[PDB]
């Protein structure tokens, strides 16, 4: 029974999620109802920004939080190969070439929590504001670690574009669901067809 | 005839924690009672088995806007889902799937509601749903061509019979299936069902979450 | 100048458009603001009934209306061909197989035209009767034509679903555009950047 | 800067009847300003003629919703369009596009405002996304981002000396691109160019083919 595994692993990779953003400096200071707001606009980015820096060193896949590695072939089979190459390209591969730290990922995810663009926002200025203070601190974090890559800061906010569209790929073409649920479903679905019944 | 319109009608009428899960669950036991639905439907168990799945993954979300649309023409400006839980238009709105609540008002339940579609027209037009020749991937989309074509046989048959006084009654419920296939497609996309019975679970979870330690 | 060869087209078929639509019984004497809200919401249905219609005596292939003969391997190739192998499965194939002919297809553009769902209608119950005169003409129609078919009008009907869905997937996924633009806007821009300089 | 100078950047940016036809050649004429502002960008003529094409089919929209944005830092409630006409939020909703114009005006006109950015910044933020080195099919793509890392080096030069007193001004500019990356999105699916200088002269075109005889 795959599907009850999975649903109980997002429900610890949500805790994960919630818990991250307390720890970021002065996310619970804000307003309880524009915290729930910047993860609900959020948590689609923050995933797809880990799990594609995770798989720096998977080839041609993506390493999924539970451990579950999938290949750019099964991706295809389940029709939506354009969005993983993109996933590959984009974000894994550029990942990799610049050797994005752990660090600059975490400030990068910081910056897309603090979105300041998210619809119903009370204070969006004060969102605008920790925005600022975070990638503040990812430049002075870049000139002392990587004096010799001036251009290193910028290049990480540069990703974020690349974040965005794919974000909103993958909601449009179900990407999660259809790269590990198609088939577990026919083995759900037929279950019930051979159940017994009245 | 061959297929029963009371055989449709009987399947019709016999029809903190985690909250992803909570959510899975709920999903979960509202496809198993499509699926218990599916096969009180005459023939449609004769049908291959990947084919039956085939049926489902390519009907369900039309099957279940067609289940609370009907269920909601007794509550008024709302839908009442499966699971008990009066849903009202503010309430959709907070989740970000307004429109697509208005949509299911305007071009589904209050037009069942004005034209009394009784529960036996409703279980024809989710055969129909459900006999869609379109999947792709059947074996043989013939047999599912015929037995759909059984299906509104018998509701036509039913329709000139139980309301006589209005001919093109038969027309105007097969002219809903549109706005039914346009609906079930914004609520793939909208995550229409995950939203509504889990947007306050995840509220909920997230409040709670918020002021923990 | 391929290009506006098109735009000119689009005029004139736009033109057909409106003429057809005033031709149908009653249309001209509804609301004028109801008229425009009608062609707004059903011009992308209307030109989609109407090419899958007149492709009947292609193979593996649409016609427009610009007599452009368009094979299924240049759509796959121009990455369209799930939405094209729909139009040739479940319209054209389905329009051929049971050789729906021009009065059948006028009453089902008369159908979609009369949309009593279109928002913003000024009496949509009007909109509805129209709507019942039509397909009532359209039942009489089916059973002198084709009396041994006792089904052939609920058929017609239920190719409204699928043409409702393919004309939203060709909007969202800019079906006309990518269809024929691929080339004819590569050459568009080369002649730009073949202008002079300075 | 020596290899991408920010003038050349700056200099750039200074520098009835059928009613189909009338919009595409307003389009036509919209779309050449773009191909001739960049051919002015240093560096890019130098790059073969296919992946010129490349990056003008790639950018092409977002590029002209940075442009008429900046535009429209004087306005309010409204975009000016480059033909001088003055569209309103409202002339936005009567077309459908209402979701879409508000974004612009909060997320991309309303920020160019408070920070006053001026046009040299606009250049450089346009040729950024003009290099864009994930467009497919480039021949080279490590030269368009060795081309679009020109020019934010640029940028962040004349920002530090134009603007010494807001150090976090570079990074300010960079991160309106997710916003106008987002937005650029929205506008194809709901054809808004083609509808603001189109929705007029359509119903124009009906009005009066439903009145003729
Ligand atoms: C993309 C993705 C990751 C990757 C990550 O976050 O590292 C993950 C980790 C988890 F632990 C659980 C789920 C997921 C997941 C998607 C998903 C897929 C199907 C479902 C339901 C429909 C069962 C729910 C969620
Ligand atoms: C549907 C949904 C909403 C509501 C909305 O966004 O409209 C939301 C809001 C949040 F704040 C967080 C998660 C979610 C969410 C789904 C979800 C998706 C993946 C996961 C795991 C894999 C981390 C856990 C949950
Ligand atoms: C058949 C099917 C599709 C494909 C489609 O209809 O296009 C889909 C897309 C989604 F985004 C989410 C679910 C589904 C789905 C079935 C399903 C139903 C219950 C569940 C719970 C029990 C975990 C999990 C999956
Ligand atoms: C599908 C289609 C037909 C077929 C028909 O309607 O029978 C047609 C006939 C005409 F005359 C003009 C255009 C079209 C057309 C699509 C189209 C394609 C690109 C454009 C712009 C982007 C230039 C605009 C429209
Ligand atoms: C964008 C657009 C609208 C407004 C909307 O749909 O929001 C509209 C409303 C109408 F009544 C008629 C046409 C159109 C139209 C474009 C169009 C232009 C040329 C053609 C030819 C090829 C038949 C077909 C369609
Ligand atoms: C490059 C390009 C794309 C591809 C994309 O940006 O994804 C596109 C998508 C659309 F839907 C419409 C136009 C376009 C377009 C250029 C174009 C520009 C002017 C014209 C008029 C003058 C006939 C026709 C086409």
């Amino acid at each position: 029974d795959p599907v009850t595994n999975i649903c109980q692993a997002a429900d610890k990779q949500l805790f994960t999620l919630v818990e991250w953003a307390k720890r970021i400096p002065h996310f619970s200071e804000l307003p309880l109802d524009d915290q729930v707001i910047l993860l609900r606009a959020g948590w689609n980015e923050l995933l797809i920004a880990s799990f594609s820096h995770r798989s720096i060193a998977v080839k041609d896949g993506i390493l999924l939080a539970t451990g579950l590695h999938v290949h750019r072939n099964s991706a295809h089979s389940a029709g939506v190969g354009a969005i993983f190459d993109r996933v590959l390209t984009e974000l894994v591969s550029k990942m990799r070439d610049m050797q994005m730290d752990k660090t600059e990922l975490g400030c990068l995810r910081a910056i897309v929590l603090f979105n300041p663009d998210s619809k119903g926002l009370s204070n969006p200025a004060e969102v605008e504001a920790l925005r600022e203070k975070v990638y503040a601190s990812l430049e002075a974090y870049c000139k002392h670690k990587y004096p010799e890559q001036p251009g290193r800061f910028a290049k990480l906010l540069l990703r974020l574009p690349a974040l965005r569209s794919i974000g909103l790929k993958c909601l449009e073409h179900l990407f999660f669901f259809k790269l590990i649920g198609d088939t577990p479903i026919d083995t759900f679905l037929m279950e019930m067809l051979e159940a017994p019944h009245q």
